[PDB]
DNA sequence: ACTTTAT
DNA sequence: ATAAAGTATAGTGTG
């Protein structure tokens, strides 16, 4: 199976979005709502702070620069983390939260414990993903341009399949150089 | 490498 | 007027 790794910008304005769904504060026809009691959060957060709060507060406290953060600025990168069905189909429920909590562990040490804004695992869609945010803040400075350019996703799109492996999980690193297009979910599923 | 942003 | 961070990036799947 491949892992599956990728980052979506969020500013301000989608982070609403992005919570909304995290939290299930709604619903959309892939959603299992029985299974919903099922999903959990792998940090420490307040479930009735929003993540644009949470995450505004801690860099706005955190910044070695008196101005003020940009409106257009990217407040985190929020990874998906999965892999195929099959992939998952071979794991108790220990084991699928290790390896959730494994790939929090690579961002956390990686780029600082203290950026992982959220990390939410979802059981109740049609595979076993989580929604990890990762706030680009470094340094006294807030860049998601610093952290995340094209060197650094290329070496996560080695290094960190690599890493998953080396602690217990089958998966291999996706085709280097794919030339594959992301599509968007509701975009990949009119493919299917 | 070219714009937008908050000074 | 200045400089930091905006824009993408790399990967596959029914996020
Ligand atoms: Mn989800």
């Amino acid at each position: 199976s491949y892992m599956v790794a990728r980052m979506q910008k969020m500013k301000a304005g989608n982070l609403g979005g992005a919570f909304k769904h995290n939290e299930r504060v709604f619903s959309n026809k892939d959603i299992n709502p029985s299974r919903s009691h099922l999903n959990y959060e792998l940090t420490d957060r307040d479930r009735s702070v929003s993540y644009e709060k949470q995450i505004k507060d801690y860099v706005n406290e955190n910044k070695v620069s008196n101005r003020a953060i940009r409106k257009d600025a990217v407040l985190c990168d929020e990874w998906i983390i999965t892999s195929d069905k099959d992939f998952f189909e071979k794991l108790d429920e220990e084991q699928t939260r290790t390896f959730f909590e494994t790939a929090k562990n690579y961002f956390a040490e990686n780029y600082g414990e203290s950026n992982i804004a959220y990390a939410s695992v979802h059981l109740d869609e049609s595979t076993p993903h989580m929604h990890m945010g990762v706030v680009p803040f470094e340094n006294g400075k807030l860049s998601s341009k610093a952290m995340f350019d094209r060197e650094e996703l290329k070496h996560i799109q080695e290094d960190l399949p690599r890493y998953m492996s080396d602690h217990g999980f089958e998966l291999e690193r996706g085709k280097l150089n794919s030339e594959a297009k992301h599509k968007t979910v509701a975009e990949f599923k009119r493919a299917m």
